[PDB]
């Protein structure tokens, strides 16, 4: 993969199963168009996204559904999502992994680039 | 003030001043109607959106520009549209205090609700 | 108060009331001295720790203390004990606020660091 | 490994690389004693800290010694170390992921438990 997205869970110690994941990349026209998505599997990670061939230079966003994975839980939580915006390739081709930290009423989210 | 944007910078610990603060409320039809606007002040506030008879229950959006605050520190490049999409006084009045961190590959957002 | 202590609970977006905080100073010997205690407030800060005339350059050192504020949720179990070293006032005198952000098996802690 | 490490810098988007890290177990007479020590590699991990028959029941400190790290990058942090205590076994043998993002003046820190 050069993109993974990877989910944790901060009230319960643990990767965030299950979690839907949405990819999208901004067109000419200015609107967001998708590209991909997924769930995360027992291990909080979501690989399988793109291949390298269709991971162009661009802006994406990857839009977490956190709301439904609390909800699932049993908790209320603050947000409808985790978002994150990134811009990718602009010095040709790299590994990115989107890693997220949820809890009810707060999230981080990381972009980490890596020239393999 | 029943809503408070604070925008923090976690490279200098530094409050970001001039932050373009936009907030909107999801109106009977489904689109979104704009509700209040304002920039952050030296502390990185921004308090005075709205007021609690304005700011009834609903689902509200409230998205961060930080383009003026990048800018002004000669880092052109680098700058973050954010965006938190809540759901605001269903078990009646409280306040919001929503707020970000920011960092050149990584965002937190939290959010506190009190009750006076 | 050029020093204050801000604690939030990022499971139940709330201020963390009553937890105890503890701040020392390195002396000479490289021995911590004990500098100033207190306990988080209803909206989770604490102010009047100290005065400028007392904050002095130096290694210093904030411990806080969450086993009253879990207790009294009837979490007994899980509790906090996390602790910031840094290094105040330098270049001349500043404004600090520790922040902490608080969740079973995960921690923030951020440093707001302002100059009046 | 039953405990691994993992940091992550905020500022560059990359896995922090090199840096120490020290894991610490609570004694009979209270104190720290040292349990192990490495430091991370290209990826930002650090494997190999123990044995599943070493790693028993008990209270770790891990403590990542981040002033260091960003001083060999030209940058003056806040903080001394990224610290986080856990508690493990509680239960019997499990995975333990300590995850730290950090940047100069704010981190976080994840213990993830996994039953594999
Ligand atoms: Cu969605
Ligand atoms: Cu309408
Ligand atoms: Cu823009
Ligand atoms: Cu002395
Ligand atoms: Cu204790
Ligand atoms: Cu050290």
């Amino acid at each position: 993969c050069p993109l993974m997205v990877k989910v944790l869970d901060a009230v319960r110690g643990s990767p965030a199963i299950n979690v839907a994941v949405h990819v999208f990349r901004k067109a000419a026209d200015d609107t967001w168009e998708p590209f991909a998505s997924g769930k995360t599997s027992e291990s909080g990670e979501l690989h399988g996204l793109t291949t390298e061939e269709e991971f162009v230079e661009g802006i994406y966003k990857v839009e977490i559904d956190t709301k439904s994975y609390w909800k699932a839980l049993g908790i209320s939580p603050f947000h409808e999502h985790a978002e994150v915006v990134f811009t990718a390739n602009d010095s040709g081709p790299r590994r990115y992994t989107i890693a997220a930290l949820l809890s009810p009423y707060s999230y981080s989210t990381t972009a980490v680039v890596t020239n393999p």
